[PDB]
């Protein structure tokens, strides 16, 4: 047994435009999970896909879905609780955070990223407010609320459409009609590795108006953020920040970088 599945909301974790997410904790076991409520009154569609997306998802670098309990028009998602927090708040303003731990970060990021990418399906928004820490400090990706299928039966399908958050999102969204899923989500992972070994975020938007940005195209890597970055993470983000998506870096490619194999002193927490 009695009593097993009931849920107490001890505390609001966050709130904004999906709606909040609190912690609850099991009546009986003391489990504890996250729970995302949504007035569906102010979706229906939306809530439909992003829990079908969270039902194929099963690995240790993503945040998991229990399942979901709809009491009239208010919807609750039952998902991994992480209580480290998000990814966001360990990056100290202007400084960063130590090597080895945003390699660690960094290495975990990739796995979450191949394990989708392996089933067919982008993020489109990877960002440090979305990568969630356990209390291993074991990085998750979460919010799967702008997710979609990008290879289905083998074949793989262009996007088109624009969406993510602007300092995060690779140039070729702002430009092409249509673009490639994977590429997207690689530049993204690389401003994640910028603002962890920086502090701060390179540029506004990956525009040709972006003094930042054409600084970077221009090589001027004495400015900042670059000039506070160790010359082999900043050779990978060379490699990751390429303007033109078809010759930017792939994952396995990023596996064999040099600095993504360097050994550095970090550990679980
Ligand atoms: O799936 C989750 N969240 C989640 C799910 C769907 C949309 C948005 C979110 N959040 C919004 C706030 N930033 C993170 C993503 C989720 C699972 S655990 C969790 N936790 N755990 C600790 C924590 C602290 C602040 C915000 C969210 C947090 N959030």
């Amino acid at each position: 047994v009695p009593f097993v599945e009931d849920w107490d909301l001890v505390q609001t974790l966050g709130e904004g435009a999906y709606g909040e997410v609190q912690l609850a904790v099991n009546r009986v076991t003391e489990e504890a999970v996250a729970v995302k409520i949504v007035d569906m009154k102010r979706c229906p569609e939306n809530i439909k896909k992003e829990i079908c997306i969270n039902k194929m998802l099963n690995h240790e670098n993503v945040v998991k879905f229990y399942g979901h309990r709809r009491e009239g028009n208010i919807q609750y998602l039952f998902l991994e609780y992480c209580s480290g927090g998000e990814l966001f708040d360990r990056i100290e303003p202007d400084i960063g955070m130590p090597e080895p731990d945003a390699q660690r970060f960094f290495h975990q990021l990739m796995a979450g990223v191949v394990y989708l990418h392996g089933i067919g399906i982008t993020h489109r928004d990877i960002k440090p407010e979305n990568l969630l820490l356990d209390e291993r400090d074991n990085l998750k990706i979460s919010d799967f609320g702008l997710a979609t299928v990008f290879r289905y039966n083998n074949r793989e399908r262009l996007l088109n459409k624009m969406c993510g958050t602007l300092p995060y999102v690779a140039p070729e969204l702002l430009k092409r009609r249509e673009f490639h899923a994977e590429p997207v989500d690689v530049w993204s992972c690389g401003i994640v590795l910028t603002a962890m070994l920086a502090g701060e975020l390179p540029w506004d938007q990956p525009s040709d108006s972006c003094q930042e940005y054409s600084d970077w195209k221009e090589k001027k890597t004495y400015l900042n953020p670059w000039k506070k970055i160790d010359s082999a993470p900043l050779a990978l983000l060379h490699k990751i920040l390429v303007e033109n998506p078809s010759a930017r870096i792939t994952i396995p490619d990023i596996k064999k970088d040099r600095w993504y194999n360097k050994p550095l002193k970090k550990g679980a927490k």
